[PDB]
């Protein structure tokens, strides 16, 4: 079925559109994502001129149906059982002490390319904030996501804690409230409760006088016991 579709590398598309506390911008990255691997490659870029938000801030709005999910899992994977008719992943990001952003996006295959198409609001956040006032550092730390079935929902949800660096020393928290539901009406995986492992490098094109990110990112499913019964099928 839809995890058929990543057994190689698949060419990726994001389109964001933004409005943070009524400063617009679009974002459109490109590049690629091997599954296989838990590998993903890609360079946005902020099409509207200055991004007023920190990259950092958009890393998790900006395509989990490309996490190495272990043998031992397949049949936990609800991103990939999704496609190529897609789910619609929406969030809400509290940053503490500050706004929030409420961000809806459909990731879905559009000919051969994974596409995950966003719309992000913003709302109360101060104009000097970290935010705003871009005093965060250019770095994602490593994270541990936990995945649960929304049976009522016929798809999954997530809660977790992202914790950006702020340029003085401390903490940003943003906490993340995120729901998935599939949209075309096919047979989806509803996992187990695990966690899905991310990693994340931000770098720079040297070539690109456009603000812009580069990432790669790796995401790989784990938290299911893998007992001796499976070591034998």
């Amino acid at each position: 079925k839809g995890e058929e579709l990543f057994t190689g590398v698949v060419p990726i598309l994001v389109e964001l559109d933004g409005d943070v506390n009524g400063h617009k911008f679009s974002v459109r990255g490109e590049g690629e994502g091997d599954a296989t691997n838990g590998k993903l490659t890609l360079k946005f870029i902020c099409t509207t001129g200055k991004l007023p938000v920190p990259w950092p801030t958009l890393v998790t709005t900006l395509v989990l149906c490309f996490a190495r999910y272990p043998d031992h899992m397949k049949q936990h994977d609800f991103f990939k059982s999704a496609m190529p008719e897609g789910y619609v992943q929406e969030r809400t990001i509290s940053f503490k002490d500050d706004g929030y952003y409420k961000t809806r996006a459909e990731v879905k295959f559009e000919g051969d390319t994974l596409v995950n198409r966003i719309e992000l609001k913003g709302i109360d956040f101060k104009e000097d904030g970290n935010i705003l006032g871009h005093k965060l550092e250019y770095n994602s730390n490593s994270h541990n996501a936990y995945i649960t079935a929304d049976k009522q929902k016929n798809g999954i949800k997530s809660n977790f804690k992202i914790r950006h660096n702020v340029e003085d020393g401390s903490v940003q928290l943003a906490d993340h409230y995120q729901q998935n539901t599939p949209i075309g009406d096919g047979p989806v995986l509803l996992p187990d409760n695990h966690y899905l492992s991310t990693q994340n490098a931000l770098s720079k094109d040297p070539n690109e006088k456009r603000d812009h990110m580069v990432l790669l990112e790796f995401v790989t499913a784990a938290g299911i016991t893998l007992g001796m019964d499976e070591l034998y099928k």
